[PDB]
Parts: structure tokens; C-alpha cells; sequence
């Protein structure tokens, strides 16, 4: 699809068996999801943005379905105010910015 | 152009006669630039990023070139990890996300 930027680029994702709404976010290196359980190993990480840093759990090799496209990669889980699909998964679905 | 996302989508902007680097950021409603001098009056705004809220200075109707495209619109000045071009100016330059 071509997604307009008149509105926030929110899509439906499926992760860990759960449906969520998330932003397609070219400004985020990595994907960050609000608190949820994921299977397997994780390690702690600090990620920062406007307002400072939050602590997250880094889970590697997690499958997401993003607007119907499957992608695998790292997912950071923690107290983000919005679910963010970052570049590590945007690349895998072939997303580009065009103007 | 068509910009893939394997790297950060950094571009050159020109504001106040000065070249700066900025990140094309579809996850931001607004454009936020590091401390600099801009003409005119400003208004207060709070923005809630990933780590909490910051105060910024809102300047409206500012001339800014983005990757060689001319825009005129609102620029928020305050402490951000990187200059970010949000949807208010991505729409002015005709940007969309595509997959
Ligand atoms: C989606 C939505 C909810 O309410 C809002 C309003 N709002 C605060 C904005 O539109 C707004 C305005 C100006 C800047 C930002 C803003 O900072 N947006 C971020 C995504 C994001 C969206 C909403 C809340 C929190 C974080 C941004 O797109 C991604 N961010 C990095 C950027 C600042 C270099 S980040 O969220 O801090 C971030 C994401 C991922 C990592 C791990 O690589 C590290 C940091 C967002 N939008
Ligand atoms: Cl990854
Ligand atoms: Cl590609
Ligand atoms: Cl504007
Ligand atoms: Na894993
Ligand atoms: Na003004």
C-alpha cells in the first residue's frame, strides 16, 4: 500500500499471538512494544529519545506480522507510550519513504 | 527519491541560512530541532517522547528546506537526541510510506 502521512501511520500487527496497533516509524532504529510476555531469552537494554531513557527487555528472533506481512527480528519490550515498528522490521517488509 | 530504511533516513535541512542534518521521522507528528535562534514570537508546547515530557519553543511559519524541498511551517526548538522532521513537514514535501 501507499500510506499517507496526513495521519499517524498506524497499522495492525500480530505479535506473540496478540493483535496490537503500532506506528510505522522511520525515526526508530528498533521496534519497541508495550509491556507483554514473549517466549525465550532476553537481556536488558536502555533506549533513549525525547524525555530521556527507558529500560526495556531485548528479545531476539521474534516474528511479527505487520499489516499482513511477516518479518522476524529483535523486539524491545518496555514502558513505551506507543507501539513502534522500527527500521529493523520496516526493511524486512520492503517499506520505503518516497517523495 | 525512494529511501530505503537499512540506514537512518538522514537528510540535509537548511534553516536560518544554516545547513543541519535531520532524521525523517514518520513516528513524530511535529518537527523538533536542537537549540538555535529563530525569528519572531514563540509559544509553549509540551511533547511526550519515549522517555517523558519536555518543554519546547514553538515557532510558526518558519522557512525550512528539507532534502532540497521547500517547506514553511512549525518548528519546535528544544532538547532532542537528533533533529527530527515530523509529519507536519513530511506532508509538505509530499512524503508517503510505501510497501
Ligand atoms: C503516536 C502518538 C501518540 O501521541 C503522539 C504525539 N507525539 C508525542 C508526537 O507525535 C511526537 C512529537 C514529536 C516527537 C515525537 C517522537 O519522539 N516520536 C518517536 C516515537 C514516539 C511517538 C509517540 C510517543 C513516544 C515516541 C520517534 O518517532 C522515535 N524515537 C526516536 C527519535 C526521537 C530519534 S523514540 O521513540 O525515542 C525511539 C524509538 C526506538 C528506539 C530503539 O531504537 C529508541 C528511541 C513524537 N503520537
Ligand atoms: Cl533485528
Ligand atoms: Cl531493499
Ligand atoms: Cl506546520
Ligand atoms: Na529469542
Ligand atoms: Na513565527
Amino acid at each position: 500500500p501507499q500510506i499517507t502521512l496526513w495521519k499517524r501511520p498506524l497499522v495492525t500487527i500480530k505479535i506473540g499471538g496478540q493483535l496490537k496497533e503500532a506506528l510505522l516509524d522511520t525515526g526508530a532504529d528498533d521496534t519497541v512494544i508495550e509491556e507483554m510476555s514473549l517466549p525465550g531469552r532476553w537481556k536488558p537494554k536502555m533506549i533513549g529519545g525525547i524525555g530521556g531513557f527507558i529500560k526495556v527487555r531485548q528479545y531476539d528472533q521474534i516474528i511479527i506480522e505487520i499489516a499482513g506481512h511477516k518479518a522476524i527480528g529483535t523486539v524491545l519490550v518496555g514502558p513505551t507510550p506507543v507501539n513502534i515498528i522500527g527500521r529493523n522490521l520496516l526493511t524486512q517488509i520492503g517499506a520505503t519513504l518516497n517523495f
